[PDB]
C-alpha cells in the first residue's frame, strides 16, 4: 500500500487529485498548508487529516512515497524538485510549471533521480468520455486522425479567485494554465510526442480591470500528418449549467468523434457525451460509467518503476507545447 | 423587375443562386453553357429558359441587368470581368476567383465600372440559423465577439465530381474553395474588415489517387480585438445523414452561440439549430422559419447602387483572406 501526502492546497484541483489516488487504493498520510482556511476545508473532507506544520517534515518522512500538490503554480516546480530529491515521486496539478527555466530544472532532476513527475491533466484523465474516445480511436473507429479540435471554456468567478490567480508571474499565462490540458490531449490522440506551434494568440477582452489576466487564448498546432486547433477562455456565461461547455472534435478519415465533456445544451442530462460518426452511421454513447484507469496505471508505475499511465516524455512535452504557445503568443 | 442570365453552370450552387433570385422576384431571361448535358438538365429545371449559343450575345444584350455564374472556378474571374465592362452586375458561386492576380484585376475593374461583384457565400446567406445568429449578435445577446470557431466538413462524392475538381489550377486549393465561407463569416461576425492570417495548413491525408486535391485544411485568424479558427474537410464520413456537420461557435464577453447548421447528431430533427448560452440560461432556438434576406437586400442594391446585402469591401476581403491562407500553406 502506497502512502502519500498533499502539500500545497492552493487550488481546487487537489481534491480531484487526492480522490483519484484514494479511489485507487493509496492511503492519505497527512498534508501541509500554511493557510488556515485552506486547511480547514481539507480536514473537513478527509477525516483523518493529520496536518503537519512544516513541509520539510513531510519531505523527510521515510514512509511516504508520494507528494500530491496544487500549490501556487509558479511554486510547484521547486516543490516537486525538493520532493524528488528526498526520494519521492510526485503528482502535481496542471500547470506543472510556468517557465522554460523551471521545465529545464525539472527534467534534470527527474533524470538525476528517476522519481516520476506526473501532471494530472484532468480534462483527459478525469473525463470518461475522452478516455472512451481514446479507446475507440486506438481500436480503428475513425481511421487516421486527421485533425483535432480542443475547445475549453472556464468560469471566471473572480470574487472567488485568489490574488495570485491574476498575477501573470504566478499563474503562467492563459495558455500555460488552461490550454495545457488540450496540448496533452493533442499529443495523446496523435500518439506522437513532439509537435509544432504554427501560431498562438492570447488576449484580455472582458476584464479590463484585471489586465495581467488573459481572458482568451488559442493555438494552431501540427505533427506533419496531424493538425490541430485549441481555443480557451475564462468566458463561461452565467447561464451555463456547469463550469464549461468543453468540446473535443476528433476528425478522422473513416469518421468523426465529438466529445461534449460536461453539458449538452438543451439536450441530454449530464456530461460526458460521445458522438461517433462512422462508416455506418451516428451513435450517441453515454460514457459516465467508463473506468478511469489513471490511478491504477499510476500507482502501478510507482510500483514497477514503469510508465503505464502517461509516458514521462509526453508529460513534459505537453508543458513545453503550452509554454511555447504562451511565448509566441507574446 | 430585374432580368438576369446564367452563364456557366458547371457546379450546382447555380441552382441555389438562380432559385435565390427567382424567389426574390427576379426574372430568368436565358442561359449559356457549352456542355449539352448540363444545358439539358438546366432546361429541364427551368422550362421557361432560352438557351443562348454564344456567351457574347447575353453579354451584349442591353436588357439583362445581371449575370449569374458558377463556371469552372479559375475561369470565373475572366467571365466576371467581361460582365462588368459590358455594363452588367455579377453574382458568382464561391470561390469568386483562384489567385491574387485575378482578385487584383477584379478589384480594378469593379472600381472603374461601379458594378456589383457579389459572391453567394451560401453557408452564410442560405443558412437561416446563421442569419439568426447574426441578428442575435447584433442585438447585444452575447456582448462583444471574442472568438469565432468555424468547423466545416464536406462530403467528397466523386462519384459526382467533374474533372476540374481535382486540379489545383482550376479549383483553387481547399482553403480558397471551401474555407471562403468561413472567412466571410469571420468578417461578418467580427464586424470588421481587415484581418490577418496568423498561420494555415493543408493536406491530403486520405485520397492519394488525387495527388493535387486537398483533403483537409485549417487557418488561424485575428483582428486585434477578435480571434478566429477554421477547419475544413472533404472528409464527412459515409454514415452522416447529410453532406456535413458544420458548426459555428461565437464566443462573447457575456454569452456563447453555437450553431449546428445541417444536423444535430443523434438528437433533433433537421438543421439548422442555434444554441444560446447566456447570463440567463441556455436555449435551443429553431430557425427553419427565419427569412433569408440576401435576395431582397441584393436586388435593392442593384436598384439603388447600395451595399446592404454585404459590403463590397467584405466580399473581397474574404477572398483575400482565403487566398493568403491558401498561399501561406505552401
Amino acid at each position: 500500500e502506497l502512502r502519500f501526502a498533499a502539500v500545497g492546497l492552493n487550488h481546487n484541483h487537489i481534491y480531484g487529485q487526492v480522490n483519484c489516488l484514494l479511489r485507487a487504493g493509496a492511503r492519505l498520510a497527512g498534508f501541509h498548508e500554511k493557510d488556515d482556511a485552506l486547511a480547514a476545508e481539507f480536514s473537513a473532507v478527509y477525516a483523518d487529516a493529520r496536518r503537519i506544520a512544516t513541509a520539510e517534515e513531510i519531505l523527510e518522512d521515510e514512509n511516504i512515497g508520494l507528494i500530491v500538490s496544487a500549490a501556487v503554480s509558479s511554486e510547484r516546480a521547486e516543490l516537486a524538485i525538493r520532493a524528488m530529491q528526498h526520494g519521492k515521486d510526485v503528482l502535481v496539478d496542471k500547470p506543472g510549471m510556468t517557465s522554460f527555466d523551471q521545465l529545464a530544472k525539472l527534467r534534470r532532476v527527474q533524470a538525476e533521480t528517476g522519481r516520476i513527475f506526473s501532471i494530472l491533466y484532468s480534462e483527459h484523465f478525469e473525463s470518461p468520455a475522452t478516455v472512451k474516445a481514446g479507446e475507440l480511436v486506438a481500436a480503428g473507429a475513425i481511421g487516421e486522425v486527421v485533425h483535432i479540435v480542443g475547445l475549453g471554456p472556464h468560469r471566471l468567478r473572480r470574487e472567488t479567485r485568489p490574488d495570485w490567480f491574476f498575477r501573470r508571474a504566478d499563474y503562467g499565462g492563459i495558455l500555460t494554465d488552461i490550454a495545457s490540458h488540450q496540448c496533452e490531449q493533442f499529443l495523446f490522440f496523435t500518439g506522437v510526442n513532439d509537435a509544432t506551434v504554427l501560431s498562438a494568440s492570447v488576449g484580455n477582452q472582458s476584464v479590463p480591470d484585471a489586465p495581467e489576466l488573459q481572458d482568451t487564448g488559442s493555438i494552431h498546432l501540427s505533427t506533419g500528418r496531424t493538425t490541430g486547433m485549441i481555443h480557451v477562455n475564462w468566458l463561461t456565461p452565467e447561464g451555463m449549467p456547469t463550469w464549461g461547455d468543453g468540446r473535443l472534435f476528433i476528425v478522422g478519415t473513416s469518421g468523426t468523434i465529438e466529445v461534449r465533456k460536461t453539458v449538452d445544451l438543451a439536450g441530454r442530462e449530464g456530461g460526458n457525451h460521445l458522438f461517433l460518426a462512422d462508416r455506418n452511421g451516428v451513435e450517441h454513447i453515454d460514457c459516465s460509467r467508463v473506468d478511469l484507469p489513471f490511478g491504477r496505471q499510476f500507482l502501478a508505475d510507482i510500483r514497477d518503476r514503469t510508465e503505464t499511465a502517461m509516458p514521462q516524455e509526453r508529460c513534459f512535452k505537453a508543458m513545453e507545447l503550452a509554454l511555447q504557445a504562451q511565448a509566441i503568443a507574446e
